[PDB]
């Protein structure tokens, strides 16, 4: 049973001393390559390589492809070896063109569900079950949430980003979550389910481990886009083969809570900031809440009524002002991050990214309660 | 029995009409991200975009991502058909990771062998004659000739490269002789290896097609490696699964010569430069042979015996001379486009590709030939 989980463990730790290793040793030629940029929370203007995510990506792509032979040393379980890993190498490759090209807004959405085809198709050859238990068969629509799946969980990791190892250790949480999950569920009932989802759990882990190794405070390198996307899809692979899309959702609830509280941002009914990661008081060292100013007259209707709404729930800190110009509102950026900021008041960047890593340990331990009582 | 054919031509010529259209829309984001360089047999210092191959590719899979339900609306050749595309796929961004970083010429050989992994494992789990006909049994040899295959294929594209719509031209003749091939195999005895490259082969054509249309002389783009690491693989790919890499390889006949030629610069027994692309004479407007000068002292004593060997065999053209700083030695880059032009003379850049292509045509006749009688 644990003979093919023993040589996944075994060429993951592998892969964990490779990313360590390779990360620093591509660093000139990410700098080189203009794929770099300056640690906006911090005074210091120079540029720290990113899309770092590619390494990692590639490692665990070329230990996974290596694992492979294992498994089958039967086909139904093998197709959707062969399919994630196809679903998963396609989203690198599109992540990181979007950030080698930097792709207007729209791709952002097309490239995860352009990626998420082989999940699809293997499922839809493999049989796999349309029907959903709220009893409804959801038949093509289904198709639409699997798509969607991945177009979610990689902008949703992509969104609650910008601080020193966020977006990296969300998805060690995360990962670790569906390992731990798995692990329960490997004792009986859906076993083939997890132990699949193990194969590209413990390889993800150790292979973002390296990366954070060289991300975490004070980061040497950045993960970019191509991790987020990465991420995303390996969560959403293993979410739909392994048909626990539901449960990993729930391990998602920080990203979740931060997409929906984004959502006036992300939809322009109040304006948004290209970068909404908080401030450096650099008096204090410490970060501070950002705002996003605007003119009251050029705000819409909906607009007007939802930052209301959001500042009596007591969530959006609004600022009023009037200067020769005219009359401006210096409301809160709608993130998660900044809403931290809010109840907490300013907090360092090391502590606050290790704050909403804690956070997320505690919505995955709210999860395991609801699931096991 | 061509039911999922008509469904893979449908859809590749959907492919080429996409090619055509995407590519010059990307033009400003590669243009942006420093993926371009100058015609430089020509006297237009203008940057064009490369790397245009990510973009053919993408649609390549895209296209056949959405083809993988057909042929199955079993798994022996399912399995192959997801293991290809994920060969392919993890090519075609490593190929794209090796044109945005530069990495350095021991990765032309590592990149090509990570990627060829899954076909290898492919074979290996669907039991694959590792027996070949001269009857030899080479077992684990043979799978260290089916991952240099890979390598082979990438690499002797790319090195007959450097004018306009060479690349994508020959690949383009090498992909429409395996269909001429395939379907006279289509005919009868082994099938369903003919049906499976078709459907590798189709979208491979007139992706490249929609390239070639924006790579043609006047070339408005560039292929980049991207392109020979795509094409190399998707041939190695076909010729493996398909069990005729043999028949394969001799419609690489220009290819495997060009290397050959070239192995003294390669192994830099004779000096090699960065580009051994051929001069363009501005008051003729046709290309002339490239040379290498070095002086005769710093020559290494095999250097000498390969250059006065291959003069004498009427293939390198070879100048001394002796100024000031010492004796010099100016002999003909070892190319078959230079060949090409120390033969018939200096040609204009548009024949000579066109006088490769039909050099790559003869050769596939040749083979055909050889194999029909
Ligand atoms: C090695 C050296 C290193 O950097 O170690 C740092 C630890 O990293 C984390 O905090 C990173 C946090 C790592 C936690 C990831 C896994 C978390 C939970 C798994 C269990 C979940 C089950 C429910 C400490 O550095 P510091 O700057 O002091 O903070
Ligand atoms: C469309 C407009 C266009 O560009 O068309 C050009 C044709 O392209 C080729 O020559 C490209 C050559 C295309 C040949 C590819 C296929 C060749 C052979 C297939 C059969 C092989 C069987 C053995 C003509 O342009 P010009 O500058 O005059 O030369
Ligand atoms: C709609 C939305 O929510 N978009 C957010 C998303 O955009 P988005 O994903 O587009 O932004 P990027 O991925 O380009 O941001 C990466 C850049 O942010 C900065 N950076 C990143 C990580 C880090 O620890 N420190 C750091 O300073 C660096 O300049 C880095 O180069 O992520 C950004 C931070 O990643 C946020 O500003 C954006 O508001
Ligand atoms: C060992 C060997 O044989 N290496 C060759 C290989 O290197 P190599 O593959 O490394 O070179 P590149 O792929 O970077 O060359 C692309 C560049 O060549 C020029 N270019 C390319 C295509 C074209 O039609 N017109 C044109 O001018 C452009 O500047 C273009 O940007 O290909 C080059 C041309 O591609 C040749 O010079 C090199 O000698
Ligand atoms: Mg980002
Ligand atoms: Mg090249």
């Amino acid at each position: 049973l644990p003979m093919p989980l023993l040589i996944n463990l075994i060429v993951s730790l592998l892969g964990f001393v490779a990313t360590v290793t390779l990360i620093p040793a591509f660093r000139g030629h990410f700098i080189a390559a203009r794929l770099c940029g300056q640690d906006l929370n911090k005074t210091s203007r120079q540029q720290i390589p990113e899309s770092q995510g590619v390494i990692s990506g590639a490692v665990f792509l070329i230990i996974l492809f290596c694992f492979i032979p294992f498994p089958f040393l039967p086909h139904h379980e093998f197709v959707a070896l062969i399919g994630a890993l196809l679903a998963i190498c396609c989203m690198i490759f599109l992540g990181f063109a979007d950030d080698v090209l930097n792709l207007r807004w729209r791709h952002k959405l097309l490239l995860p569900t352009a990626a998420s085809l082989p999940l699809l198709m293997v499922y839809f050859t493999n049989f796999g079950n349309t029907t959903i238990v709220v009893h409804l068969d959801l038949g093509i629509l289904y198709y639409v949430y699997m798509g969607l799946l991945a177009v979610f969980c990689t902008n949703a990791i992509n969104i609650l980003a910008g601080i020193n190892g966020l977006e990296a250790g969300q998805s060690l949480v995360i990962s670790a979550s569906i390992i731990v999950f798995n692990l329960v569920e490997l004792e009986g009932d859906c076993r083939d389910d997890h132990v699949f989802s193990l194969y590209f759990m413990i390889p993800f882990f150790f292979t973002t481990l390296g990366l954070l190794y060289h991300n975490w405070y004070p980061s040497r390198v950045f993960v970019g886009d191509t991790f987020c996307y990465f991420a995303g899809m390996t969560f959403a692979g293993v979410g739909i083969l392994g048909h626990f899309s539901k449960t990993m959702l729930l391990f998602f609830m920080p990203q979740v809570f931060n997409f929906l509280y984004s959502l006036p941002q992300l939809l322009h009914i109040i304006p948004c900031p290209r970068h909404r990661i908080p401030r450096l008081n650099i008096k204090t060292g410490k970060l501070e809440m950002s705002y996003s100013k605007f003119k009251t007259k050029s705000l819409s209707f909906l607009g007007t009524f939802i930052l209301k709404v959001a500042e009596s729930l007591q969530l959006v800190t609004v600022h009023q002002s009037e200067t020769e110009d005219g009359e401006f509102t210096e409301c809160n950026n709608m993130t998660l991050i900044n809403l931290l900021l809010k109840v907490l008041g300013p907090i360092h960047e090391r502590n606050l990214t290790l704050l909403l890593l804690l956070l997320q340990i505690l919505g995955s331990a709210i999860t395991f309660s609801i699931r096991y009582q």
